């Protein structure tokens, strides 16, 4: 009865949902298909657009999430579980998401496209923390969200293939994209104005978007949030994606021809290949993952970083951050020493030892120039310090010097760049005090989360929550976040950013400019001679 | 004749003279021969000892300079003459110095042996920084200083051979000490209490003496000052010592390789003066802080490297006490580094700056360098010329002077020494180097000399004062192995809390680690990088 809620896309007809905020309504539109689902003989192919449905397809509610493992390290624990799928898991899970203001805008508005992270192996656009009615309404944005295969379904290579070709997760976000081409203005949004954001391993998708032609049309701005696609972690070579498939089949009960192979992993219930999937990667470590993108000239032409340095920018806006402590959250999953559950004073045999975990597949001389960067000769051996250390040694080198890395040569290429670092630490916080700001958990504000009102965030956490709904608007409606102080652009020379938190903007200089060096300037030079 | 300044020593008799010093006489026994002169054939051998003389042998002024370069590049320049030869140049020169109190001590008394420095291609012990009398007449020491030959002429080595087989200048070192251990009791010292102090080489050479069970009997105590047997400057191998030789041979005309005995017996036959004009050009490259001619690894002075010996040795009953100056680096960046005067304020751009890198470093491979690179430079400035200037003078220190000292000093407090570290900062008013060198190489030596009160000298009354400190603390070291009055207390250094001293006209402040994360890079990774 609500013409609001109904529209009809080049597929055929959806039925939408009121949704209630603080604010007032917005309109939903919750699992629309943008592809045949991936099944059976589809499985590790590319996605196909969906074809054409006669009836009303139901988008009330969100659809299932794509197959994944399940975190189970603290069971219950609010901080891991709020990562967890919630929603049944399926390989039919190729689905998007649409939020309009209500009523639907009249006029074109600009978009936002979040694609979500989770180490190409897990996450899910139903997930609470994603929920994308308060931006909606506090902004008045068109915001979609894509669900995208992740693990071997999104990303088992054996390269020169036809049966898997690798990457296949990617292209299902950029099919997504094509989709918001071609359908969003139906919802009033506008295609000429399509920001993507993403965190993690969904900041390493946007930086992937930017350096694939056949993407690069499809959107206009990019946030990157604490991830980079030159990230240690985000790619994979095609001999290394070759090993790893090949291990897996063989653990799994297959061969050995890639055909035969592809053929016998497809028999294979979407539960076992994810039992054994974390077993293919090479060592112990944290912040490694099985099956990500692979460098093969197709997607990618060249590694993210050839890519990066060779690239014209000019005409470029983005947005990159980072959180304050980008590595706590990930040494509780193999640091030795280390637990949620305690202070993590670790002793210097465990620092040495996490240091090898935390940087994996390095010789013994790479890791001895990390020992002596982090160490403090003053105090060698000082727990507090130390686990202080690795968590530096852990998130500079996944995320920071990444991160870095990028927004220097982009900024120096043509792009206008902003850098901001999150510093605040949620009221609400489940993990302990040590982990301080941890990876992730700028989200829940970027999303307006403190806005619902059955959750304990401050009147200031609030505020602070539109703020930076405001600066996220902000850059997606014009490329820049500026209305105060000043937010300035990030350039190679002066390294300048802002802090985020309850205070006012503050400008600093240098994303860890010191310890940054170390990791983009001299270890490469050392890993090849 | 006096009574006081006749003595008898083992080779014959010897006469003395009688020093004013502001605080009163003291006996000096100035050019004592302790060696047979190592001229003609005796040039490159190991020094013979003098043999016994009839009558009086007048000891009475400083002997000749023992054969060396004279520094040109500031000539006239007072930061620079006070280093060069203020005696006439002889291969003659193996001669030692005895200042006593007066009247000579009733009972034995500890001694002082100096060992001057200068890359072992140069120095003195007639030079006026090197002015026993203060020292004596103020801490009632014996204090005894010798000459021994540089350059060529002390460390050419063509090792195996027997004409040449190196470390020569060190063994008039230790023949010198062996003369204190026979005869300082004649003029009132105690051979069971001998300290060994040196700055530069010559507190390398300590080091050595340290590590050569031959020279370790002789002494008690030591001393190093901005100076280690472990830096990179003071040992060679010892087929890189004889190609040095052998092209030092070359470029003057010896033989017209080959047998040994054949082309140093050319070599003997060569003007002095012919062979100092070209012992630099034997150097591999361009380069800061390295000397031609320099002690030789060869198994006998040293049976390893210094390094090797550091880390095997127990040195319990033994005190040691090291240090450094504030800006060991500067003074060396002006014979070399580009951009560098001592006449403008050498603020450097980043490519003089990375050019400079490799002159301080010689001999690393370009992956070393960056390292270098990496560790010195600010990234938030890179390229601030006052910031790079500073970083280069960091680079040469801390390579050379202080991360070597800082391993030394360490690896024997862990292994049974007691350890005493300093750090001189007091910057002389009469200092005629520019200020931004700061407190540079060698000019703490004045101050422990006590220079400061000859009254001819323009030193304040505040830094009279601390030279009266600063001898204190030294003799008081040589009397016990303890630096601290029997006021702010001195502790030892130890490999975990690594204190030491600042010493300026303020009190003693305590303070940790000589530069640890920069020697952190120097001693402990860069290694690992050169294996790999
Ligand atoms: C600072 O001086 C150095 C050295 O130049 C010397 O000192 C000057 C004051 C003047 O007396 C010169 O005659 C001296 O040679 C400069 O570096 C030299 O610059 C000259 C001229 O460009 C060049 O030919 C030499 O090769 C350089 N030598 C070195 C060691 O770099 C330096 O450029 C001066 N920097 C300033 C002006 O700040
Ligand atoms: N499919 C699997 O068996 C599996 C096992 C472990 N993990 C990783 O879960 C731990 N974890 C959870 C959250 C964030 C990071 C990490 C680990 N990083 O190295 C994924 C899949
Ligand atoms: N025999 C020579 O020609 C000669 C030339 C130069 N030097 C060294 O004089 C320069 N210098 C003088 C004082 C202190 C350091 C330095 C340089 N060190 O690399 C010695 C001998
Ligand atoms: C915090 O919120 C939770 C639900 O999110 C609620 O159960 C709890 O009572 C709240 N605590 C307060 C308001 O102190
Ligand atoms: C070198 O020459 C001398 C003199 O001719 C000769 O006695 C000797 O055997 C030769 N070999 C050596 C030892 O260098």
């Amino acid at each position: 009865e609500d013409a609001e809620l109904l529209v009809t896309v080049r597929g055929g007809r959806l039925r939408g949902i009121r949704l209630k905020t603080p604010g007032g309504p917005v309109s939903a539109f919750l699992g629309i298909p943008f592809a045949e689902p991936p099944m059976g003989p589809r499985r590790f192919l590319p996605p196909e657009p969906k074809q054409p449905w006669s009836g009303v397809v139901d988008a009330t509610t969100f659809q299932s999430v794509c197959y994944q493992y399940v975190d189970t390290l603290y069971p219950g624990f609010e901080g891991t579980e709020m990562w967890n799928p919630n929603r049944e898991l399926s390989e039919d899970c190729l689905y998007l998401n649409v939020w309009t203001p209500y009523p639907r805008p009249t006029s074109p508005t600009p978009v936002l496209v979040w694609i979500y992270g989770g180490g190409f192996y897990s996450g899910a656009s139903s997930l609470d923390v994603y929920d994308g009615r308060f931006l909606v309404q506090a902004e008045r944005t068109v915001l979609v969200s894509m669900n995208y295969r992740v693990g071997a379904f999104g990303f088992l290579a054996l390269p020169g293939s036809r049966e898997a070709p690798g990457n296949v997760g990617l292209l299902d976000q950029r099919l997504a994209l094509q989709w918001v081409q071609e359908n969003v203005a139906a919802f009033g949004g506008d295609p000429t104005s399509v920001t993507l954001f993403g965190e993690s391993a969904g900041a390493a998708s946007v930086g992937m978007h930017l350096l694939s032609p056949p993407s690069r049309g499809l959107f206009h701005r990019a946030v990157l949030q604490s991830g980079a696609p030159n990230g240690p972690w985000a790619t994979v070579g095609m001999g290394e994606a070759r090993r790893r498939a090949t291990q897996l089949a063989h653990l799994v009960g297959c061969p050995p021809n890639d055909t035969e192979l592809v053929a016998c992993l497809r028999t294979r219930p979407a539960q076992v290949l994810v039992n054994h999937e974390w077993h293919v990667l090479p060592q112990e470590s944290v912040f490694r993952f099985s099956f990500v993108p692979v460098v093969d000239g197709d997607f990618l032409s060249d590694t993210p970083e050839a890519l990066i340095n060779a690239g014209d920018f000019h005409g470029l806006q983005v947005l990159v951050g980072v959180v304050k402590d980008e590595g706590s959250y990930f040494l509780v999953y193999g640091a030795p020493g280390f637990s949620k559950d305690n202070e993590s004073l670790i002793s210097r045999a465990e620092f040495l030892a996490g240091v090898r975990v935390g940087v994996p597949q390095v010789s013994d001389l790479a890791a001895e120039a990390v020992v002596l960067h982090y160490t403090d000769w003053l105090h060698p051996e000082d727990p507090a310090r130390l686990r202080e250390a690795l968590s530096d040694v852990v998130g500079d080198h996944n995320v920071v010097c990444p991160v870095a890395q990028l927004a220097g040569r982009l900024a120096a290429q043509g792009a206008r760049v902003y850098a901001y670092v999150f510093e605040h630490r949620a009221s609400t916080l489940s993990w302990p005090l040590w982990m301080g700001v941890p990876h992730g958990y700028e989200i829940e504000f970027i999303f307006g989360i403190p806005l619902d009102p059955s959750r304990n965030y401050t009147a200031e956490e609030k505020i602070f929550a539109q703020r930076l709904m405001r600066y996220w608007a902000n850059f997606a409606r014009t490329g820049d976040p500026n209305e105060a102080p000043q937010w300035p652009p990030y350039t190679a020379g002066a390294q300048q950013y802002v802090s985020l938190d309850l205070r006012p903007l503050e400008v600093r200089r240098g994303l860890r400019a010191q310890a940054c060096a170390f990791w983009n300037r001299f270890l490469p030079k050392l890993l090849s001679a």
